[PDB]
Order: C-alpha cells, then sequence, then structure tokens
C-alpha cells in the first residue's frame, strides 16, 4: 500500500 520494503513502512 505504502512504499516501505514491501509489507508496512515501519522500516522507513
Amino acid at each position: 500500500h505504502e512504499v516501505p520494503s514491501g509489507p508496512n513502512p515501519s522500516s522507513n
């Protein structure tokens, strides 16, 4: 959905 490392922007 967002643009993270795949899953979700908790890593970004």
